[PDB]
């Protein structure tokens, strides 16, 4: 949890323009959040990048979790190993609003963060899931009560979020 270079947006939400893979390798936080789908198939976006950084160890562990427990629900989560990125990975499923999943479930998705005192995380449902990233930051701020360090890869997006929030 040796985070550096973050801007404090609220009492408990911090933001940095950084690649979450590189933040995780440098900080080795207690918890790194993955933006997952219900079958934990880490094919693209943040999920593909975190899985690639574990050289597919996260995918093999995830397939075993699904074979024993079944898929997650939208708005749900599970805690698995963080491998070389963190002590734990919290795999959280935000709604895929491009496939008709209700945006109201974005609040349920962020509620999972409250089970952990400190987390390194991306914006949920942004990117391939289709939600507006600034709306996702708003739900994060309105919902998460624990300390969250958000890593935003795209500089244009990061600047938009900081200008809209400060
Ligand atoms: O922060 C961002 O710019 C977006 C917002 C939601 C998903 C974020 C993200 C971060 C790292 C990624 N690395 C490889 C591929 N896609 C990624 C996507």
């Amino acid at each position: 949890n040796s985070f550096s270079g973050y801007l404090k947006l609220t009492d408990n939400v911090y933001i940095k323009n950084a690649d979450i893979v590189e933040e995780a390798k440098k900080v080795k936080p207690t918890v790194v959040v993955n933006a997952a789908n219900v079958y934990l198939k880490h094919g693209g976006g943040v999920a593909g990048a975190l899985n690639k950084a574990t050289n597919n160890a996260m995918q093999v562990e995830s397939d075993d979790y699904i074979a024993t427990n079944g898929p997650l629900k939208v708005g749900g989560s599970c805690v698995l190993s963080g491998h070389n990125l963190a002590k734990h990975c919290l795999h959280v499923v935000g709604p895929n609003v491009n496939k008709g999943e209700d945006i109201q479930l974005l609040k349920s998705a962020y509620e999972n963060f409250n089970q952990h005192e400190v987390l390194l995380a991306p914006l949920l449902s942004a990117g391939i899931f289709g939600a507006d990233p600034i709306h996702s930051l708003r739900v994060c701020v309105d919902t998460v009560r624990t300390n969250v360090y958000l890593a935003v890869f795209d500089k244009n997006l990061y600047d938009k979020l900081v200008s809209s929030f400060l």
